[PDB]
């Protein structure tokens, strides 16, 4: 009755350092991939009231001040049925079949994060040190990239990038995105194929 | 060609306890701050007439009777797709509908089809709740007593103070964080929620 | 007392298609006995999520430390009773039941840190095998073609599975024990499995016998 | 109020030899004749959990590597004196131990302070024998190949047989008489070594 691991990224990174753009746009990018959009989970979260399968589940500050939702987030990414609570009954009882998982700490179990990353601001855009929004925000000319439309600073790795913990690697916001899908792309591939010897 | 989803506020209570001078009240404040005026709707409303890009445009007896077409209009209203109103002559005709806010009024527990995207449109809902020195011989709102105006103004959004304002007489519960709001307090939240909003909606939206 | 789960290790270099072999086995024989499967992660340090499926698998099993993965596994395959460290503490406690462990590393690496015994973990494999991919499907460099192998057969003679495909008949891929130096698909390898757990429990039928 | 020293049968080999299923398999055979159950002792023990006064109680791993708290209690169980054991619940407390036989299996090589009128003990110390027709590729037993069952049974104490039982599988040899038993005439033994335990004790004492 069972389904495939949620790819997942967690940013880590001190205040004021733009990781929830960094989420919103990620999340957003992959959520238009797929022709679907991004059901963003409230801090505390008791409920998921909005989730209509959405392909991505955001999850902002994760890990606040009892680890509640280190046990919420423990069974949205895994193979097994999870079913979420939800406030009316009138949605009660959907599966939570989201593709990715994109989540926010601060700065300072694991196994679940595919990719486990450090925002960074560069001193172009940082700003008295944390990051400069309004003129990181305003728009490329040039767009080089795989996954947008039209580009910004804070996509192309010029205002932020990210630094995987595990790897050691940068990513942008665009190319973290080409490989949060990569490894799904991987993932589906193979479940698709095992899944289809037992229909 | 779309704009940013107004942060609605509603408010619960049985009939007589305020939630009508409420929203009144926390409709002109919000239009205060940004220069604009307020759009009364009336309720059972047909039309829009002479609404004029208004910050703020409130929705007194919401759902108050049926058919509820109130419910069709208000989440065309509260929503980032774009709209131009039902308006009787066409001299106004095609006006978008650029409210910043929304602020409506509804009877204490009437739940008011789709039942989830319809009450994320609520940002905030709240019981009113009148105090009992001024709550009345029925269990409403004194308004004679509870308009006669405070000796001073600790409140941030307002010129004078009265109890329907510094909390007094009259409060705002959260229905989700069950959170005790003055009138005066629930207008720095909204005006705060949308200052915000405009911030990451249109950085973002851009991209897309 | 339970029985000693029985297991295969399957080694073989990058791009064989290792967790497709070990995907595919453990879930026939999953199937057959009415369960489903558990997987472990690399590194692994709990078993959060463990129901008691009767077939475990560590892909990658190796990460060439190794300490830990081999000092655990020595206590999952084997005859005492095994109680699995976890990090929710609402499903600590569980005991692990499962029938058969199906792993995957790289080939001809030394395996157990010492650690060792060297002895003591290599009787722990029923079958010891070699991931070999056919000539006809290893792309350049040597690479399972993946796309093509998973394309159906038309004519399906197997033990084990409902619809056949060259992952499965030993067209694309097959395994040889190190230790017999016989040859098997997928579906004979299951079918191998099968038959050794059923001898497993035979034996103990043939003890209260012979009151 | 003391009673005969049960028959003592330690068996010793590599691990995986297969002497845990002879100390289980010769228990049962023997609580079979005299209509008993066995009480399977566990390694380490600390208690006698439901131990009721069964004829056979089998003690595995004995003098185990952590502290020979073993030993302590063995010394009490097969022995001349009256021994009520150490207990979880109060619910079973203070039933005296009347087993007749007690079996151990230990490692291969491993001595086991005083140590002459305890080696005593065991009437019958044995080191499990693996034939090489049932011996496996790195020297432990097949119990897969061993556990099938023989066409023929010359067994005087089994139903049916099976290598494990006539000697072809598995043997024991004497340490002392260095005779070479199968199990189901090691059992032969023990009970006759028993009835000799019998009968020599209950005249004699009687007089003293
Ligand atoms: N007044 C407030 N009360 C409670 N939470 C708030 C308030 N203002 C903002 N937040 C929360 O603050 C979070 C954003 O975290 P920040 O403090 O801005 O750190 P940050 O996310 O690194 O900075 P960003 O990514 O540019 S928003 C959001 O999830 C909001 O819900
Ligand atoms: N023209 C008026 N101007 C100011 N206050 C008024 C006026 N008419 C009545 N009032 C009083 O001021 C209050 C206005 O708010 P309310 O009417 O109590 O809110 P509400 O009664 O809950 O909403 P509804 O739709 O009228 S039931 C009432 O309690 C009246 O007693
Ligand atoms: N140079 C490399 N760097 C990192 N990962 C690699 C590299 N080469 C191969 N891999 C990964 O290691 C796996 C090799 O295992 P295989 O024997 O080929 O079976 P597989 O189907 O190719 O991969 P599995 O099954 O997930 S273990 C591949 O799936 C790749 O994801
Ligand atoms: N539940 C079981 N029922 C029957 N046989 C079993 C069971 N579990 C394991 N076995 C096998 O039956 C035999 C039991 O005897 P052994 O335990 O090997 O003797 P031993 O290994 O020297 O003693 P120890 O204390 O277990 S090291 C072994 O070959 C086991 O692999
Ligand atoms: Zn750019
Ligand atoms: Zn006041
Ligand atoms: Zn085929
Ligand atoms: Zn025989």
């Amino acid at each position: 009755k069972h389904r495939i691991e949620p790819v997942c990224l967690i940013i880590r990174g001190s205040p004021g350092t733009g990781k929830s753009l960094a989420t919103g746009i990620i999340a957003r990018a992959i959520a238009d991939k797929y022709h679907s959009s991004v059901y963003s989970l409230p801090p505390d979260p008791d409920h998921f009231d909005g989730y209509k399968q959405q392909v991505v589940t955001v999850m902002d500050d994760l890990c606040q001040n009892d680890g509640k939702d280190m046990s919420l987030f423990c069974q949205m990414v895994s193979t097994v049925d999870f079913i979420p609570p939800m406030a009316s009954l009138a949605e009660a009882g959907v599966s939570f079949t989201s593709k990715f998982v994109i989540a926010s700490t601060n700065a300072t179990i694991r196994r679940r994060f595919y990719m486990d990353c450090d925002i960074e601001v560069t001193d172009s855009y940082k700003t008295d040190g944390r990051l400069d929004a309004g003129r990181a925000a305003k728009l490329c000319s040039e767009n080089n990239t795989a996954n947008f439309k039209r580009c910004s600073p804070l996509v192309c790795g010029k205002a932020i990038q990210l630094r995987d913990r595990k790897s050691k690697v940068r990513y942008s916001v665009d190319t973290v995105v080409s490989e949060l899908i990569r490894e799904y792309s991987n993932r589906s591939a193979i479940g698709n194929t095992i899944e289809a010897l037992f229909q």
